[PDB]
């Protein structure tokens, strides 16, 4: 059921000048599309989706975690903190920080939440707890986006990303209220309109989380997609390229998503 229909991913990544990794799962039939799916790619900001899921998992054991107000100093505001910068003088709840990390990729919010979970090893531990043996977060923010060729720090694979995303959004890794909250945050993402969403018809529901490291042509998106009248699709698209100055491409991510949907026989 893997790659029943071949798609021209090699030509796409060659035109891009780098490597594209794709894993897509039809959760109804179990059919998959897989291209470089077990290779490691930098997570970049895409770790923040799993971070929010880890917070939700903790909230199952800590009632009122999500409503806890968190105050922070100006030293917490790092570049690209578009939401948390507007609440510096007031604080934000854990739930608000989680929403900002997912939907705006807010860096200060993600750092505050990572600290709460016990740092990179704490998030990695959460992923191990759902059965993901590939994911690793190693560094704190900014540093973790170095995207160095061959460096396994702060990486996962498209396959493990998709498998974990399925468990968290559709499976049993979260309790049902927390699962729907995670789905709702992903559905409200604002940063992915030119990536997987650009391949998804407007009348289908979709949630996603993006990442862009800013070097080595490295960017990504993962998503759950609900085509009407059939089971949902879970997919991940990650890119990298050999040279530090190589640029990422949103168009290549959308094109790879289109090829994945075509490979699954999803009319869209």
């Amino acid at each position: 059921l893997t790659n029943l229909v071949a798609e021209p991913f090699a030509k796409l990544e060659q035109d891009f000048g780098g490597s594209i990794g794709v894993y897509a799962m039809d959760t109804g039939s179990g059919a998959t599309v897989s291209y470089r799916a077990e290779e490691r790619f930098p997570l970049c900001s895409s770790f923040k989706g799993f971070l929010a899921a880890a917070v939700l998992a903790r909230s199952q054991q800590q009632a009122g975690l999500l409503d806890t107000p968190i105050r922070y100093g100006k030293n917490a505001l790092v570049p690209w903190s578009p939401i948390s910068e507007k609440y510096l003088t007031t604080g934000m709840t854990v739930a608000e920080l989680s929403a900002a990390a997912v939907q705006y990729s807010d860096n200060a919010a993600a750092n505050l939440l990572l600290k709460e979970l016990g740092g990179p090893a704490g998030l990695t531990a959460f992923m191990r707890s759902i059965g993901d043996t590939t994911f690793r977060l190693d560094r704190w923010q900014l540093e973790l986006n170095s995207a160095i060729p061959g460096d396994a720090r702060d990486t996962s694979s498209p396959r493990a990303v998709t498998e974990s995303l399925q468990k968290l959004t559709l499976g049993s890794a979260l309790a049902a209220p927390q699962r729907q909250q995670f789905v709702d945050w992903l559905k409200g993402n604002t940063t992915g309109n030119h990536r997987i969403r650009a391949a998804v018809p407007a009348d289908w529901a979709v949630g996603d989380k993006t990442g862009t490291c800013g070097v080595y042509g490295t960017a990504n998106d993962y998503a759950v997609v609900w085509p009407t009248g059939r089971a949902p699709i879970v997919l991940a698209v990650y890119t990298r390229a050999p040279n530090k100055d190589d640029k990422h491409s949103e168009a290549v991510i959308a094109a790879a998503a289109r090829l994945a949907l075509e490979g699954l026989g999803v009319n869209g």
